[PDB]
């Protein structure tokens, strides 16, 4: 649950399925700039560069981010 | 100009001015989980828990993103 | 991408291919601390003060993840 | 106070004085690949390429760190 999208409908953060997370992340970590995903129906396009998502029928654009973990650790 | 709020009507990631770039980014570094800015007098919330910014006025909330600089620094 | 410095080079160093996945999986899991082994010694490393310690000696050497710009660039 | 230097004699990470933690932040928040500042009667240079901090006098090289803090921030 490291990737989250926006939901401009409800306006919240959500977070993606543990396997589009997978997908995205996977191609995060291998320096990828952009990853496609499918969803149902739905197709898309994560794109790093401009840390959107793009959905490859409409055009619809939702911000994605990638949460941060703290360095140093907290005890 | 390393925070950014993103833009539905025009689908983009977009930077705060100077001043409130600079007033966003020494409450993050205060710990502090949110901060009213404005511009002229149009009010603002940014609520660090949820990395969202609530326009005061009308109510919509926009998402926001803090950029990350690569460590260690190319070159 | 986890790193630990050398002082008797000065430079920082990457681990093993099977170390750095060892330490990586323990950061993202939130534990606070990971053992491994390099050369038949023992270590932790403490995520809370970011040091790696030599089980024998007690010696501390620090440590660092590399991040990823974020956006990414072109 | 979000950069560290190692202190190899101590076993331990160390924050900068207020000045010298902005002398470096803001360097690092302008792009340049390096920093010089002065602490005491010594000059120190930052190399963010390495991540690595040199005591110009001696040659004494001391590893530094950037904090990170959490994204999104915990209520
Ligand atoms: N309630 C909702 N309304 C509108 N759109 C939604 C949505 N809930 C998900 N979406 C869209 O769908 C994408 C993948 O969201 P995600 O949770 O990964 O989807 P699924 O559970 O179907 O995954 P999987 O079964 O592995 O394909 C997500 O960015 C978003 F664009
Ligand atoms: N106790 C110590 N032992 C060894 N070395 C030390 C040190 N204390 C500072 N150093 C050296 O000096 C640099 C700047 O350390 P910094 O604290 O910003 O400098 P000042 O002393 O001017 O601070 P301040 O007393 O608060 O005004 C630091 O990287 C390190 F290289
Ligand atoms: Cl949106
Ligand atoms: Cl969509
Ligand atoms: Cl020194
Ligand atoms: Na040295």
């Amino acid at each position: 649950n490291n990737w989250r999208w926006f939901d401009d409908r409800s306006g919240r953060w959500c977070s993606y399925s543990a396997s589009n997370n997978s997908t995205i992340d996977s191609a995060w970590k291998s320096g990828e700039t952009s990853v496609r995903f499918t969803a149902g129906r739905r197709r898309y396009t994560v794109q790093f560069t401009t840390m959107v998502q793009v959905n490859e029928e409409t055009g619809n654009r939702r911000p994605v981010m990638l949460t941060l973990l703290r360095v140093p650790r907290l005890n």
